[PDB]
């Protein structure tokens, strides 16, 4: 048994700082809604399950949202602009929608505290970041550039490159840190700290974020006949394995984010980030800029 | 003599669809203004020369603009938001500012016809583009990906990869085209079609755009004692060599854009684009996304 066996892709629950919905196609009837919807959205699961999405959307953004949701080109279209009209009182969300195993999953995170131009911060992050990565003259300089850039953009206490060896053991080959975070640079860890089914999932889904390791999972409720494990492999809000939360607690880490580094189709390593005290809800534009930099680094892993 | 000798970096004039200003430091007094300022800005050179920039800027965007102009971090801060208050009647511009040879040059192009979210189109362009470039499995697939993406983003009739050989002759090794543009794929051209001082300039300044080859150059006027050739090497609006305009006329090309491809610090090739009929004022976000893709391709020129 041991670590390789837990089915981390179907926990039945999400991290409660966003809301997860499942939408029928083509009608966009909600078949599933996470149970934190009252706190986040201002509606109960009973109001949600079996209602059409449009009923809750401010009418002027409604048709474009529905058009996007039916597009597949789906992302490419993320993030979706979601204005949730309840009281109302519009609430604003970035929607991240994806299709997996026959389900259309729409995840809602509250739109950033504004106020700077939308997507300007992404524009600058990836331009400045690309040119620092291109200054690197070898693999070690690349790693140190990436970790400095990611720590700069996010404000995480620690950011490392964690490289896998042939046996899937890993080592900390680059680190940028606040002084206040103990230095992990140079440490090697056994393969079971990132077990096989996690590594397999992380070859497909290149980003995970845990803005606080102390949260109450919000169960995903479903219409009768629906529900039945929801495959959450590509869902950003997926509740993470409790044994990993305990590992982070024991490391003394309150919040985490990691990004897969790919090479020739195979997981090569991770950019891994920790907040040592306090939480870390990384804004959408920052997270996405960091993933973009990880894709650039992955493409450069030919030098 | 021949082609290598013309001093293309100091033509004394600009392409008239934007305005070029030179600003003193730290006071931001205009020492130079291109003579098309009446058409573009609504002020004469006489009103401009020796006035402080702030006098013309809408007061609520004035302090941040001046702060940026004095920053160096200068870009990194481009584009600058420039609201020009004359009549007034605000007019809106993207400012591209740079320092070169001791001058602070501010170039003003009219802000795009709006209306979509600012920088959203850049966000999508570089994300979708990066993932198509990463699908390429060899140099030829890379070239064909780049040319398809750039043509898709811009709408140019033709987009090619033009690769330099050891003697600086070039060949068209990839092409995407409207059918209506003759195919240049496979053609080789002599080194003098892109002469030595152009190639040297294009190792430093990675983008040039000619939205119409038929334009009246707008001379750059200067305060007494100033003026004296303005080095326009890094200026986007720099008027281009008339012999090159004739070459484009003769190719049957009405508008052009090219991007340098760099490898190990040396010019490797160009992404070159043509509009065969009609003009092509590529919006700022599109141009900048194309340059970003050229930087990615340049970084990948290790495979
Ligand atoms: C057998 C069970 C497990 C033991 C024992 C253990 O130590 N982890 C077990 C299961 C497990 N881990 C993860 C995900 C995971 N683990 C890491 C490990 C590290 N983070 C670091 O910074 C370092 C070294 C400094 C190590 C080593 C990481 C980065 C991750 C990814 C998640 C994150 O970024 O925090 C999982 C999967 C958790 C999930 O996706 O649900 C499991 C089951
Ligand atoms: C000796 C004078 C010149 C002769 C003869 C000639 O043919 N060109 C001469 C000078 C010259 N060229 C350029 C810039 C330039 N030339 C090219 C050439 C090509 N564009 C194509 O698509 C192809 C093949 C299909 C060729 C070959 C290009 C791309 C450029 C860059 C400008 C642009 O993108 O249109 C200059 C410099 C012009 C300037 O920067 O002021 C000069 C002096």
């Amino acid at each position: 048994t041991n670590c390789d066996r837990e089915p981390i892709h179907i926990p039945g629950a999400i991290q409660p700082h966003g809301v997860l919905l499942v939408l029928s196609e083509p009608g966009l009837v909600l078949t599933h809604a996470s149970e934190n919807a009252p706190a986040v959205l201002g509606n109960s699961a009973e109001q949600l399950l079996g209602a059409p999405l449009g009923h809750f959307i401010e009418p002027s953004v409604r048709e474009p949202l529905e058009a996007d949701l039916r597009s597949a080109r789906l992302k490419q279209l993320n993030p979706l602009k979601v204005v949730w009209r309840v009281d109302g009182v519009d609430r604003f969300f970035d929607g991240i929608a994806h299709r997996h195993q026959g389900r259309l999953i729409l995840e809602l995170e509250p739109s950033s505290h504004r106020e700077a131009v939308p997507f300007l911060s992404f524009f600058h992050a990836v331009r400045d970041g690309l040119s620092r990565l291109r200054d690197a003259r070898d693999l070690q300089e690349l790693c140190e550039a990436v970790v400095q850039e990611v720590r700069g953009l996010t404000g995480f206490d620690r950011a490392i490159i964690y490289r896998f060896d042939a046996e899937w053991n890993g080592s900390v080959i680059a680190e940028a840190r606040d002084a206040r975070a103990d230095p992990y640079l140079g440490l090697h860890f056994p393969a079971s700290d990132i077990p096989r089914q996690a590594r397999e999932l992380y070859q497909l889904n290149w980003l995970r974020i845990i803005p606080t390791i102390d949260y109450q999972p919000a169960r995903v409720r479903a219409l009768p006949g629906h529900g039945e494990p929801l495959d959450l492999s590509f869902s950003v809000l997926r509740s993470v394995s409790p044994i990993h939360l305990e590992y982070l607690h024991n490391m003394g880490v309150q919040a985490s984010m990691s990004i897969s580094l790919m090479k020739d189709g195979k997981l090569w390593g991770l950019i891994s980030c920790h907040q040592v005290s306090g939480t870390r809800y990384v804004p959408y534009e920052v997270r996405t800029a960091c993933e973009f930099l990880g894709e650039v680094m992955s493409s450069l892993l030919a030098a």
